[PDB]
């Protein structure tokens, strides 16, 4: 069972999209899953065991990278972003199968076009995994067989020991981490300033803290550091841009919790299954919420700059929410 799939472009997404591959493996025998996905993308493919190969990815290419895909002889192919020319790839390498939803009116490159009613499939997870069924047999996300199988990842205590010497932290006490960027924009962030209040306060509390994010919200961590003295600057990294997805998960994985807005490594965080603060303001969890227990969502309102809703959010709010979930993980 050779199965190809074309993953999003999106951290938040693709960790989603595990969903849809522990559920292949569930439903097939001997399901062999490649993912083609941005070359970024590569190492947290590299965390999930579901996903055999990370396939190395504009007309003229596309088609001769279809070409070279031939030989795979793959069987079926998944396409979960929504762009048309996203579908044109499995089209090209001949595979018969090909699924996905309608998106942007893919009805040639899909020949197993599924057409979506936002209402029946209100979480994006509900989505993916309703792909490795059968067209006519799934109306609504109630028709799914349960448990849904969420996204998972593991990590040893060797890949954590190691990883925290490779980014120079001490083991001299607990580390907290958190996620001050948001793919989405400004709006979804919680202010710089109020990262930096609660840094102070869990320095306080014998904590350390470290920043994760991409390459762009390297300034951000740096607008944070500004804000602590010498003495809490030296309990506090800034990791925004110095790691591969890979080392991320692994680093995540060694905090005691997690505080970040709503973006891709809340996921992630949350398929590690860390006790986990996931601050939100004009955007709500009702489409991609963090899937996991020990996961908590703190939103004072229903429905370039920062928002209202979050600059209302107090560090002494998150604090208070953040001591009891660490609380919880000592018992």
């Amino acid at each position: 069972m050779k199965i190809l799939v074309i993953g999003p472009s999106w951290v938040g997404d693709m960790m989603m999209s595990q969903s849809l591959y522990r559920t292949l493996q569930a439903r097939y025998p001997q399901a062999i899953i490649d993912v083609m996905a941005p070359a970024w993308c590569r190492p947290l493919l590299s965390r999930m065991p579901e996903v055999n190969e990370a396939i190395p990815m504009e007309i003229g290419e596309r088609r001769k990278l279809g070409h070279s895909l031939r030989e795979k002889r793959y069987d079926r192919a998944y396409v979960l972003p929504n762009s048309f020319k996203s579908a044109l790839v499995p089209l090209f390498a001949g595979i018969p199968h090909r699924t996905g939803w309608r998106g942007e009116m893919r009805y040639g490159l899909l020949n197993d076009v599924r057409v979506l009613d936002k209402e029946a499939w209100p979480l994006m997870v509900e989505r993916y995994i309703a792909l490795a069924y059968d067209k006519g047999i799934m109306r609504t996300a109630q028709d799914l067989p349960q448990p849904l199988l969420w996204p998972q990842l593991q990590v040893s205590e060797g890949e954590k020991s190691y990883t925290c010497n490779q980014f120079s932290l001490s083991s001299e006490r607990p580390m907290i981490g958190f996620c001050p960027g948001a793919e989405f924009g400004p709006a979804k962030r919680w202010p710089h300033y109020h990262y930096a209040e609660l840094a102070k306060q869990l320095i306080d509390e014998g904590y350390q803290v470290v920043l994760f994010g991409s390459a762009k919200d390297h300034e951000a961590g740096n607008e944070i550091l500004a804000a602590l003295n010498t003495e809490q600057q030296a309990w506090c990294r800034n990791l925004a841009g110095e790691t591969q997805l890979d080392q991320a998960v692994i680093l995540i994985a060694a905090c005691k919790a997690i505080v970040t807005n709503d973006s891709g490594l809340m996921h992630v965080a949350a398929a590690l299954n860390r006790p986990l603060v996931a601050l939100y303001g004009p955007s709500s969890p009702d489409f991609t919420p963090p899937l996991s227990h020990k996961a908590r969502v703190i939103r004072l309102i229903t429905g370039e700059g920062y928002h209202q809703s979050l600059i209302d959010i107090t560090p002494q709010r998150v604090l208070e929410e953040l001591n009891a979930l660490l609380l919880q993980e000592e018992a």
